[PDB]
């Protein structure tokens, strides 16, 4: 395994939040865990909104391809910035930065959430889980990948709440050549198992990349 | 079982210029396979024929154990329409509507394209595009009669670049969507890839479609 | 100084075919026009307000120094407009506008495809009470194309808003009037409609005022 | 006048930047000025990208309306957050916050810019000016305004570089009732004069809101 340390700080419609935590993961298994505690009270919004913010290092890649997030550990790393747009008009801006120790990844992530209306499902208990996603990944030259995915939550209703996520991963050194020399996209299937309250949050996440299913 | 006949007509305008293709092929849903070769009736196309590969039948897709192709299922009960809005990174938009007609072992697409807003310097008026890359669409039901889809779609360019688009789709069903799809916990994913053999009068694809919950 | 207006609108809204015919008159120099149109298929299955902005950019004032490019196009092969409108509940309206001219008369034939409006959409209720005003940002895409974009709202009976984003593509047969092209910087087009609508009978009065700076 | 102090911090495509300075302006006139210097050497991108980050307080409103941004100065103020999408795929996320003093508004502004490709116009000297814009503003209940505008730059060759800008303004106290009770949008016309080098940036800006243009 590898050890994970995680801190998440930001504001949602102006309200400050912070979570602190960690877990473990096993990249050859594409599995990781992260359990985290709010250090400033009950969160003011559904904690399910943060499962996807609580480490692409832990994803399996298909035979022939190296996880370029993993491969970046010993060569200056990478950052990821996501703009997320929710169907009710709210916007989540997320920055991900990482530090590595022999045997550990530490992430420091910043969130800025603005524009969720007062009647937003994020201010209810309506969200019962985050659903699986497949991200489309392709290079933009040798140091950058561009990501896009749709992402939904299941509501008590039946019924779904949706968003669109666009991401930009900037790499210090050249992306692993298996990724660059590929010439079509790579797809990243992700799902979470979430066990949340309003002040303690936990995920198990599975990440499996593929060219074809 | 086997091998359904496909007929296809594509008409439309791209930046004002009327175009029209006709042709068809065949396909095997159990394999997730279809073919379609089509010819221009109005002379050479003014833009890359790769732009029409994904307009040249979601009936021809495999679905995992336990689930049925809802597009397939609809054939025998009121059917479905699909309308795509595709926004190209240089500002071009294609609006595409698919309508279908059904005969014994035969499926007939009549599709309308309105492309607008593409800049004179667009890659689509060059020969830069050399194939369409694979995609995975996120599909989720909207109530009982509708599926919403979204996917990012890229073309590879001669120089090693990419030309990209975002497609948003809305599928409306005349009868209820097959219960295997409605009872699902979350989205279904639809992986599609094409093999293209194009000129700008004489276009052909082979398409593979494989839906899954998990890869 | 008033041209006669004739108008047909045909389309579908989530599958359902609708058709309106009618007309009015307008005076460019005032930036004013009227249009009254009646459904040919009994009551509409959606808010009539949805059609107000489909119910003639010719009838717009332009500042001194400038000529209305729509009005200028009349005698030089004309223009088309295609708008892609994306409503905040996911509905999409794609509208195409084409024009015929005779002396003192413009004849419009308009095509609408609205898709993806959820069954809980405000457009299936009576809550929309009026469209609100807009300012479109317009700039040349080259010598024969205009790109427009605006935000549009309706007011809802209870005090809310239902919003959309409209992106428009105006393609001209001949060069755009030089004053708009030699501009460099956008032009802005303020529009407001007043509506007097039933579910079968629609009527508008519209004011259009283009500007580079507001007073 | 009021005096204007301002700080801008952010990163563009990973590169940290900072500017400090200020200027002044006259809300009755809808005019303000702001001159800023980089405190980490030359910018790595066109300084034109920053003119619209370099104070909605300095905008006129039509008779029978009051500037709700200026009204907010005593009753707890507002923030503004904008997402800006450039046509080449770059994104600017900008947060605006303020503090007040007697005859002074003090802005502190955070920009994060990502995903501008290596071939983007922002890495050239093609931009020659920011063009005029008209923002559509309307309320989301009593303490929120929603903004949207399209924004272009003119390029040396005669082309344009564009972006679409979505803004969210949150008010601590209810918006001015002249705005809340409009029952339509208010439109905000804005235009800029710019004289920038890669280290020293300066604009003049005018802002005039209106219900109808005439």
């Amino acid at each position: 395994a590898m050890e994970i340390e995680c801190r998440i700080t930001g504001t949602l419609n102006g309200v400050e939040f912070e979570l602190v935590g960690g877990g473990e993961g096993t990249p050859e298994q594409g599995r990781m865990t992260n359990k985290m505690k709010s250090t400033k009270g009950a969160l003011t919004f559904s904690p399910y909104l943060l499962s996807h913010v609580m480490f692409y290092h832990f994803g399996t890649y298909p035979s022939g391809y190296e996880n370029p997030f993993l491969h970046a550990i010993n060569n200056g790393g990478y950052t990821n910035t996501r703009i997320e747009k929710y169907e009710d008009g709210g916007v989540l801006h997320v920055s991900f930065s990482y530090r590595y120790e022999a045997g550990r990844v530490i992430g420091d992530f910043k969130v800025m959430g603005t524009g969720f209306p007062e009647d937003s499902v994020i201010f209810t208990d309506k969200i019962i889980r985050s659903n699986a996603t497949v991200e489309h990944l392709h290079p933009m030259g040798d140091n950058d990948l561009d990501g896009s995915f749709t992402r939904t939550f299941s509501l008590r209703d039946g019924g779904y709440y949706s968003s669109v996520v666009d991401s930009h991963m900037h790499f210090k050194s050249a992306i692993h050549p298996s990724i660059l020399q590929n010439g079509g996209p790579m797809f990243a299937f992700r799902r979470v198992e979430e066990d949340h309250s309003n002040t303690e949050l936990g995920i198990v996440e599975y990440q499996h990349a593929f060219k074809t299913p």
